């Protein structure tokens, strides 16, 4: 049932949000990643100082291994190991359990997070970006074709300011989890969950860009990333628009590159002085679309290390990419976020752990129309 699947996350944006998973015969228990930007399900499986704990395959009689090695480099962090297949299940996700490919990783690189508390990842998009190529199965292709359980799994995060982290609803919609319209956007291509970013707009200002530039090379919704990634072009207006907002305020060398931390007095951040960020996002019908609107509590992400914790600290939470946009777990934190893979779409609504002061609120608010006819899609 749904309601047993709720607060099934714990993490954060800032190290990420995981699930509890059992992987082999006997059950072997361990906290795995959650990331809708990626496509192989791998978990550590030799000693590491950062791991907690690792799969033993030799203590899985259901283990196979597919004598077949795999090399996965993310933008940040890569890992190697060895494929093979086993039993898997979701102890507080849907009541069954399925044979799938895993990755075991015997070698990594500023992978794995010490402190993070998971042990491996999920990939949940398409077989497309699977490695080592669209031939490996997706974890989540595997659950539905192996199981009843409707095609699509739905995500509420939920940041440490409005223990639990969030919700990953399998095979449904939970209607406890949102408020108000839930609006969706077509899934552009099936690889990335590819979205098209039609109009984005800084404080009610529009940036005025081909909108093309949006989505250069493409723009996707992906969990394990933490920031809001934008191409260049529209990182350096976004950057400048912020700026000119709070410029009341003098901030560090290496702030805005997202490096360096600014600290205020306990509870006096001045919200007020930072814009709402605007993304419109194509909708169903021919030049209709709607808007998520985030608020600085999003992209002002926290840091929760105790050596700084008289202070209220936080670093910028968007980046330059020159891979599209990426609209990571700081951009779906407060919102309820459906994969409809089963219509090929995506679906935004307010959470019910959505972010808001007593002046602006996080909101998901459509429709709009546009003239321009152009297809804002980089590729076609
Ligand atoms: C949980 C967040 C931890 N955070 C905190 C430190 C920065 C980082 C780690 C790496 N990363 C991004 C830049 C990333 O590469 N994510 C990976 C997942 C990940 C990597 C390393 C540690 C934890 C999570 C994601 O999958 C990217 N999707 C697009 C993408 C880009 C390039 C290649 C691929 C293929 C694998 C398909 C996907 C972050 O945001």
């Amino acid at each position: 049932s749904f309601v047993e699947m709720v607060d099934n996350l714990r993490g954060k944006s800032g190290q990420g949000y995981y699930v509890e998973m059992t992987v082999g015969s006997p059950p072997q228990t361990l906290n795995i990643l959650v990331d809708t930007g990626s496509s192989n399900f791998a978990v550590g499986a030799a000693p590491h100082p950062f791991l907690h704990r690792y799969y033993q395959r030799q203590l899985s009689s259901t283990y196979r291994d597919l004598r077949k090695g795999v090399y996965v480099p993310y933008t940040q962090g890569k890992w190697e190991g060895e494929l093979g297949t086993d039993l898997v299940s979701i102890p507080h996700g849907p009541n069954v359990t399925v044979r799938a490919n895993i990755a075991a990783i015997t070698e990594s690189d500023k992978f794995f997070i010490n402190g993070s508390n998971w042990e491996g990842i999920l990939g949940l998009a398409y077989a497309e970006i699977a490695r080592p190529d669209d031939s490996l199965e997706p974890f989540f292709d595997s659950l539905v074709k192996q199981t009843h359980v409707p095609n699509l799994f739905s995500l509420q995060l939920c940041g440490a300011g409005f223990s639990v982290g969030g919700s990953m609803i399998i095979g449904g919609i939970d209607h406890s989890l949102y408020t108000g319209s839930l609006w969706y956007t077509p899934i552009r291509r099936e690889w990335y969950y590819e979205v098209i970013i039609v109009r984005v707009e800084i404080n009610g200002q529009d940036l005025k860009m081909d909108c093309k530039e949006y989505n250069y090379d493409k723009s996707i919704v992906d969990s394990g990333t933490t920031n809001l990634r934008l191409p260049k072009k529209v990182f350096e207006a976004a950057v400048k628009s912020i700026k000119a907002a709070s410029s009341t305020e003098k901030f560090p060398d290496g702030f805005w590159l997202g490096e360096q931390l600014v600290c205020w007095q306990a509870g006096t951040t001045p919200w007020n002085i930072f814009p709402v960020i605007s993304l419109y996002l194509m909708g169903e019908v021919t030049n209709q679309s709607f808007r998520i609107t985030i608020l600085p509590q999003q992209y002002l992400r926290p840091v929760e290390d105790v050596a700084t914790s008289q202070d209220d600290c936080y670093k910028f939470a968007i980046s330059q990419s020159s891979t599209g946009t990426v609209m990571g777990a700081v951009i779906m934190e407060g919102f309820y976020v459906v994969f409809d893979r089963a219509r090929k779409r995506i679906g935004f609504a307010v959470s019910a752990c959505h972010v808001h002061d007593e002046f602006r609120t996080a909101a998901v608010e459509g429709p709009f129309v546009t003239l321009d006819m152009e297809d804002c899609g980089y590729n076609i």
